[PDB]
DNA sequence: ACATGTTG
DNA sequence: GACATGT
């Protein structure tokens, strides 16, 4: 096989916009306790900018027990429970209380395991087409909160051979909401990808 | 208009379970100092069967006595003394019937009709019921009553409390559905 | 007790 | 709807 090295601190240590963009095309890898490796190529992300960002958990420099990850070293995972039963997987970027949410993966490996995991918690485009869908598919839960994506043995990021060029990256309004921050183009996805959670035609 | 009287001692002077069930479909009325009348149909209650505290004296008074207490230093719960040593019924939810706009300004996001009275503390806020109501008599008070029309109220579910919680089956106004 | 925040 | 979290 090819020489494989994980993306580390150097990759994660950039501001939220460039990081959210840089994630696109990179391959998120999960290794289950049974040894099964799950891979999904990132096709959709969102930037949360920090204190000024009315939509961010870190609005006004607010640090709470839950959102510790957003204020930890870049690369630190911030995984929280939303609507009681779903997870959102974020990665702390450079910048006070700034992070990147992963929203959608093209599944590459272990699709049958992703299917088993999600059906318990059917189509391939249904597996990772959403921030909480992808968490289920890759057995990611709160136990991953505050772990380091640069160093962890169970989850890591690999440089992916297929990165979108600037013109192929769509910038669009974020999903799930405010004010001027509900409309800001802080969601980024690969143009024409069928794995993306929500298409935005006006932005395209 | 119809000949309206109010429910009195005879209605309230029953055990906590019969009364908690009997409250469902009755209309609670609150008249504000400005003359505005607020109305809400009781759709969810809880019976408390008793075993004496400086705060629970209300539930140890004659049936129909209000027991209103502060919880989490902010909210209110409205309870009505029934027959039985220390027994009472909590009001948990109302269907808002009139004065909804007042209910909204008293409660004030954008909140809809289903958010006005869908909770024991929501309903007290909505009907301006506070501590100054504690130990008042529901059968005789001038600011708050349980009205009685020429028609009886209109299906009751007995569930665990939040089988001593009772609510109108499938009502969109019940706080928590089992 | 309340207010509020993706999936299907 | 969840139900985890933040006066």
């Amino acid at each position: 096989g090819p020489h494989m090295t994980r993306l580390g601190l150097e990759f994660f240590d950039q501001p939220a916009v460039p990081l959210a963009r840089a994630f696109l095309g990179q391959v998120l890898v999960r290794r289950l306790p049974n040894g099964t490796e799950l891979r999904g190529r990132i096709v959709e992300t969102e930037a949360y900018l920090g204190p000024e960002d009315e939509a961010a958990h870190s609005r006004g420099g607010r640090q709470t027990p839950r959102n510790r990850g957003m204020f930890m070293k870049p690369g630190t995972l911030y995984v929280y429970i939303i609507y009681g039963m779903y997870f959102c997987m974020n990665i702390s970027s450079q910048g006070d209380g700034a992070c990147v949410l992963l929203r959608a993966l093209e599944p590459l490996e272990g699709l049958e395991t992703m299917r088993q995991l999600r059906s318990t918690l059917l189509k391939d485009r249904e597996l990772c087409s959403g921030p909480s869908k992808l968490c289920q598919a890759l057995a990611i839960n709160k136990s991953f909160d505050q772990r380091d994506l640069a160093q962890d043995e169970a989850v890591w990021l690999e440089r992916g051979p297929l990165e979108p060029s600037e013109p192929a990256v769509v910038a669009a309004a974020r999903v799930g909401v405010a004010g001027e921050w509900a409309r800001k183009p802080l969601r980024f996805y690969v143009r024409g990808s069928p794995w993306v959670s929500v298409v935005d035609r006006v932005a395209e």
